[PDB]
């Protein structure tokens, strides 16, 4: 349809203000001293919520193109919790700090294409600083000890993640359900993960977390290939229990009509290779078959599809793992290892126990955010709380070249963001004095820093104030990545009114 | 309907803003230092693109004057990619460039057909000229190099094009499909191909690769135009699990066949049949090679191992007529070639051609699938870039053949002052290209980049992705002397329709 | 007080406006077929004319940016007749040379390359107008143009050639109302001088803007002027009127007086340095007055005082006629001058020298002009003084053909134009396009739509063949009595092109706000 | 004494800023604004003969060294010292001190106090 079409500065200054007001409404729940926000309801009481996360998704403007930039820094910060599980708010203030100032740049005359070299190089050597403060986490002990940092001080959840971990390995499939009682206990069961999700996300059944959880479920595997009217003959044939079909190929019937289904997807001959291995796994059967005319638990992610508990015949399961151990020998041949891991890895569950469903549901929440901290903090390692490990790490900017003054500008850019979330864990305190507490920390070095818990100077690590490697890391990338694109965009197209 | 009519100056005032906004979104995503244009949507983040088809597309105006001077300049030079594959915005910028200074001086008083006749004059020397620069692409040795440039410097993909141009020659039919495997393989199966194309934009299988693609097919072949023998043969089929093509006159079947292929009853596509008695002759020739019999039953249809719809082009792979039989077929007007007329010569060798080359398939791999079908895609780019630049040769890119093509201009003769200022708005337009790539670099000196390229001469010019004047053909910095040539035809061409409008007649609003 | 700036493109089409409000009125009144334009007055009937002149007079706009390029132009082309209607013509160039030229410049020509193209456009023009033109010289050849100028008057032809025989080429002629119905000839002492009146409202007459003084009495003053009412208030109660001779508040005071009718008039001084004093003593002896000095006070004698019996001032010259000094002490004068030529050993000072001789020997002709009846007196007496004035200028540059022709013929010298590029060349097709603009608005005048096959039918033709409004016939010019000075015509072009080029450069125009 | 005419001696004593002190990042953005004003007497000559191109005329003045520079009335390229185009030291200096001086006191003008009308 017709379009609306903005240039130059008057596209970038517009974009900034949906930027701004995505950061100034999410931003003031950051720090552990994060103040409230209310969100309107239909009717009732409306929604008091501290988490960031919660409302940079009520966010939309009615401006189009404010909209654009609001959604832009939505998009990308977002990422940021779904790999490393922390950061998104803190992505969010870093690439409004960074928007501004290099947008602030431009207009005094400074080469937009510059500043971007310049924020990239000065990205590049504040993520390596991380590294290099960074304190790696290996072995069951301290892999325990960071686990019940996450828990809030639960010994008895960090002991439980760190089990996990030794069983099935650092790299295994953790699954968190609900226990059947009062006592929490681990169990390491059968089952696979493969990076193929849903194909709608109406197949979500659970709001929030965007999962979808089939307890008790059949699996449909096929290997033949979606809207072909052949499919409802077979859907209501077995349903009595939930569904998982299988294919390369009933999405209102199940958010509206009474059904549960879930269909993801199933490359070349090597997809006809991972369904006859869920053959031997969910204990079902898979061009030498029919036409379109069993586990425990299936819960399918966005990027992810775990099957947790099917039933297999265990004599008959271990044959298959032995059958492409053999086709090892005589074999490039790490695709084959891959699929050895996945059959006799198997799948770690956490049964969360409780004294009542308030209780046992609010438990579990920690739990899964524990492993998830855990799981990042044995990949890339752990770093001082607090955004104090960003001050530390600008040290490193002193190793970024910069061909020209424009590219020197964008150094400072960063230089003078990093110190942007510290300033605003300061300032949900209240206090109006949080430019003396910044000049401390950066005065300071090693792991002294501020903590807004209890409003005091101390050491963070031995007080338990940290964060993941992994979450620092890409809420800089993040951040710097979309105010780069931003300072770089030149058009902004929009429908008309 | 009621009508709004502009008339001379006030006309071509109108249309020179929808000229400008269209080409003003577009000039920005010029070149290797073209920038981000952000494109919204419906529902969640926008799109951030560097292309700029993809801006063009979509660019709409409400006022019906200055959505139509948009439309013009925009389907005019949307030919450009379609024949050659790039040079989309390259055509939009030199429009707008011919087209503002041809304005310029109607106002100045020059008569307008004088100015399309310095115009066109200009253009035919410039393209003359820019044969001369170009260099020729012939042989599996330089055919791997010029693949390998649009591969994005990857030598496996440039063999993979010469060895496919190699076995079926230049003209020879090549298509690109998933591998299923990481390694990249060539195979040469049976097959031919039409030029003709789908009746309904709805018959497509992948929307992602726009073609319709029907695996284990049949094939109908029928005389005159098609629902009364239909339905019985088409439900007598519509019992398969092998998709129906139909091949007639014309395709009421217009929507019975739609509705569907949209639904899930069966998967039918319908291509026309070329005409005269060379149509009843070139039934004969799929018919025979997919082992059917043509209609003037379930056996009279033919088979193949699959079929890819494009827009003008249909392809048929690996047909189940016997051997023998074809063999029989390609002697048969093998002979008849020395049986004749200076009419039908090359008429009858080209179906010779079809029965007998057939069709190469380039299967492209990659450890996963998302850099599966990326570098898929980069090779039916690089495929269609090496396929242009083998039949006109290649050329300087950055902008810098159309500067050193300039001198072409001497060449020109003009009649009077009109016709020689037409020539000096080409003079001046095909600076325009290699002035907006340096702009899109975001430097205020761009002025001086444009002197040094035009003092210097030849191979010199200037790389905006590495920002330093170096040898453009030794960097790997080309275009194919269709791309640049057609850029500047299509864009005289709208540019002097433009100039020479009169009257602009729209609907009432 | 605060201003407003309009810059480049913005500030010359604001100029253009006023150009063209300009051009277009009296463009109408062009040519032999020039038509009618009414002024308004503050009460009775309005004023019909078909002279440019006096409607360039009233032309003024209320835009103050227009107003400038309407008087930019028009005081530009009020050089050229300083009568002949070339003051229209150059408005009509001026118009075609400024709209072509700010065209050019929209499609991107540079504004001083079109200047220069435009500048060696009409150098070749004017050259080529010498050629064509045929000089005028000897009492046999004064007496035909002064017979055309006087439309077929063979009487005022040749008194106009007799005039210039007596006082020669360069001597003063004037033309007064006479006395008596026989039209006669008399020469009469006295002089000229390049000083003017120091203020419009001493003007008597406001048709011939010039000021004169009827038995007069002259004010010879060193210094500049308060003190002089008691010699001023002897000549307000003598009955003369005063004319005052100085180096320069007091001024303002003489102009109500003016107004009010209580006959005086102020004129600079002659010349600078000691040729000011000499030409003041020249004065003195020619009127028979004393040069107010060292010895002498301006407050302490009507005996002082010259007497004249006319005077006419215009707002560049003042011509005293019948000087009323004795005949004796005037050739003594010029026996003292003469002895100092050959006692001069300097070039410059013999050369001045003969200037302040030719004033007091030449002396000044009269024409006093007779008729039957009062009414036909004062119109033969202006018919007189235009046919002097256009044959004072034939003789000088000499003469081309009428019509607006000699500028199309004019045009073949543009071909001796090097124009160093292409703006330069379309300044030089500028001044093409414009040669043909003022025989195109005399055809346009007859109120004819033929007009452009009249254009092409002179253009192609030769020589003196062209178009007469008039009979509406094509004919040859020269033969039927359609002539313009060849100075006329070249004033027209030289003031046209300069003043457009004025505007062309024209980056900036700063005018007063609203009061 | 006297210098190079046609505003080249003000890009000829730019090299004296390489012998500038910066204290900090602030200061040496000030010392780059004389460096890009001290082109702008000449770009605004070049730009007065109506020249479509003025950013060639300034790079082939500010690579050239000693008193080579453009003669904007012939357009021409040609020493200054020898055609005759010359300025006096202490025109030169007086215009960039003055300029200097009061750009410096608006810049750190805070407040601007006028009657009311
Ligand atoms: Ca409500
Ligand atoms: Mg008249």
């Amino acid at each position: 349809t017709a379009k609306d079409i903005l240039f130059d500065a008057e596209a970038r200054t517009k974009l900034k203000v949906g930027v701004d007001k995505l950061a100034n409404a999410v931003k003031v729940t950051l720090g552990p001293a994060g103040r409230n926000v209310l969100i309107d309801k239909k009717f009732g009481a409306p929604t008091s919520t501290k988490d960031g996360v919660t409302v940079a998704k009520e966010i939309e403007l009615v401006d189009p193109v404010e909209n654009m930039g609001a959604q832009m820094v939505r998009e990308v910060a977002s990422k940021t919790s779904d790999v490393a599980g922390d950061g998104t708010t803190t992505a969010t203030v870093l690439a409004q700090a960074i928007y501004r100032e290099g947008l602030k740049n431009v207009t005094a005359g400074a080469r937009p294409i510059d500043l971007k070299r310049g924020i990239d190089r000065a990205v590049k050597e504040v993520v390596a600083e991380l590294r290099n403060i960074s304190r790696s986490i290996s072995g069951k002990k301290e892999i325990a000890q960071v686990g019940t940092i996450s828990a809030n001080n639960d010994p008895e959840i960090g002991e439980l993640i760190a089990e996990a971990m030794d069983k099935v390995g650092k790299d295994g499939v953790i699954t968190v359900e609900e226990a059947k009682g009062m006592e929490t206990e681990l169990k390491v069961v059968e089952g696979m993960q493969f990076d193929r999700g849903y194909l709608s996300p109406y197949f979500v059944t659970n709001s929030e977390t965007m999962e979808a959880e089939l307890d008790e479920a059949l699996i449909l595997i096929h290997d033949k290939k979606s809207n072909m009217k052949e499919l409802l003959p077979i859907l209501e044939k077995a349903a009595q229990r939930p569904l998982l079909i299988i294919a390369e190929d009933l999405v209102v019937n199940k958010l509206r009509g009474t059904l549960k289904v879930a269909a993801v997807k199933a490359f070349g001959d090597r997809r006809k290779a991972m369904l006859e291995d869920i053959a031997i796994l969910t204990g079902g059967t898979v061009e030498k078959g029919y036409k379109l005319e069993q586990a425990a638990r299936i819960t399918i992610d966005k990027d992810n599809t775990t099957i947790v508990e099917g039933k297999g015949k265990q004599e008959e399961i271990k044959a298959r793992i032995n059958e492409i151990k053999g086709q090892i020998e005589k074999s490039d041949t790490e695709k084959l290892q891959e699929r050895l891991a996945k059959l006799s890895g198997g799948v770690a569950v956490l049964k969360i126990g409780a004294s009542t469903e308030v209780e046992m549901k609010e438990k579990k929440a920690r739990v899964e955010d524990a492993l998830h901290a855990t799981r990042a903090a044995v990949q890339e390692g752990i770093v001082v709380g607090g955004g104090v490990a960003l001050i530390r790490a600008a040290k490193g900017l002193a190793k970024a070249v910069a061909d020209n003054e424009d590219q020197k500008t964008g150094i400072e850019i960063i230089r003078r963001a990093l110190e942007e979330p510290l300033r605003q864990i300061v300032a949900n305190t209240g206090t109006t004095d949080g430019a003396v507490v910044l000049e401390k920390v950066k005065n300071a070095e090693g792991d002294y820093g501020f903590n807004a818990r209890t409003e005091q100077y101390e050491n963070l690590i031995e007080a338990g104030v940290v964060d993941p490697t992994k979450v620092t890391r890409s809420a800089l990338e993040n951040a710097a990545s979309v105010a780069s694109i931003l300072l770089t965009t030149e058009a902004a197209i929009t429908d008309v009114k």
